């Protein structure tokens, strides 16, 4: 099944992942209700997710998307937060579980952090029922996402699948619209859970 390889903090690969995670934190419109109040994360560990079958499924779909998009799969590295992280690293993303019934990714780690415990932070951490828990270790993924031909929009366009000839939907920010970008796929084989990040949000002074 799945192997989790720990990255060393002194390794450039670990530093690249942590840097992308910390530098993409932003202030949210809810003032921190969903994901908590913090300026920085405390990274516990970063693991690379290895699974032969998941990799086959992802590479097979990447080839189809490339053929349908002028020989360009159009991959982006993006964050994902959800209460299904354990099922994802063993079974892969599954669409069966704003732009409708898709799988959502963000370029801002703090946006994904808002979904780690569910919609609007759900009921918070399982132990303390705290959306802003500074104690419990959280996890998010930093994924390879096959976007192919993306359908860009500034406002809600609810769909069950990407529009004809397209492979993903992108919600772009605008004043009066979305605060931050979101990337949506409608097939789980269009994302690979490359990195598993275990962390805490830090309580500011
Ligand atoms: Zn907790």
């Amino acid at each position: 099944g799945t192997i989790l390889l720990d990255l060393a903090p002194e390794d450039k690969e670990y530093q690249s992942v942590e840097e992308e995670m910390q530098s993409t934190i932003r202030e949210h419109r809810d003032g921190g209700n969903a994901g908590g109040i913090f300026n920085r994360y405390n990274v516990i560990r970063i693991q690379k997710v290895v699974n032969k079958k998941l990799r086959e499924r992802f590479c097979h779909r990447q080839k189809e998307v490339s053929e349908e998009n002028h020989n360009h799969h159009n991959e982006r590295m993006l964050f994902h937060g959800s209460p299904f992280i354990n099922a994802i690293i063993h079974k892969g993303f599954d669409e069966r579980h704003m732009f409708g019934a898709g799988i959502y990714f963000a370029e801002n780690s703090s946006k994904s952090n808002q979904y780690v415990y569910g919609i609007g932070g759900g009921t918070g951490c399982p132990t303390h029922k705290d959306r802003s828990c500074y104690i419990c270790h959280r996890q998010m993924l930093f994924c390879r996402v096959t976007l192919g031909k993306s359908f860009l929009q500034f406002s809600t366009m609810k769909m069950a699948h990407a529009p004809p000839g397209h492979h993903s939907v992108i919600g772009r920010p605008s004043v009066n619209g979305l605060a931050y970008a979101e990337y949506v796929i409608y097939r789980g084989e269009q994302a690979y859970p490359e990195y598993l990040i275990t962390y805490q949000i830090m309580k500011p002074e």
